[PDB]
């Protein structure tokens, strides 16, 4: 099989904005995730078909990744904070459904996730 497309990171029928709390999403919870020793597998779409998984994309009907939550919020796609949260949930949450557990990978993703929810606790209010 082929890869599916990877998720919008643009739309221009979908309204925007910028908020303080998606700015701390992109400056100091993307940032410490995205830079994190773990995070590579998670640094863009599952490539099934390089990294040789036929069932991928059978099983996950729901991908997400941290290169296309960097690009939604570069990109201001967002409206609101607990959108790109969610992103971050499916992520973690695919990797959970698709390998067993024990799973180096599996073990990589509940680190950062560990971080993530800290992170999350630390959201500013909104201004
Ligand atoms: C997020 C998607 N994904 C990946 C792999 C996997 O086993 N399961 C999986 O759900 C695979 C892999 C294997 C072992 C370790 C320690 C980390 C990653 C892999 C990647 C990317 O490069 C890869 O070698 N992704």
């Amino acid at each position: 099989s082929m890869n599916p497309p990877p998720p919008e990171t643009s739309n221009p029928n979908k309204p925007k904005r910028q908020t303080n709390q998606l700015q701390y999403l992109l400056r100091v919870v993307l940032k410490t995730l995205w830079k994190h020793q773990f995070a590579w597998p998670f640094q863009q779409p599952v490539d099934a078909v390089k990294l040789n998984l036929p069932d991928y994309y059978k099983i996950i009907k729901t991908p997400m990744d941290m290169g296309t939550i960097k690009k939604r919020l570069e990109n201001n796609y967002y409206w609101n904070a607990q959108e790109c949260i969610q992103d971050f949930n499916t992520m973690f949450t695919n990797c959970y459904i698709y390998n067993k557990p024990g799973d180096d990978i599996v073990l990589m993703a509940e680190a950062l996730e560990k971080l993530f929810l800290q992170k999350i606790n630390e959201l500013p209010t909104e201004e």
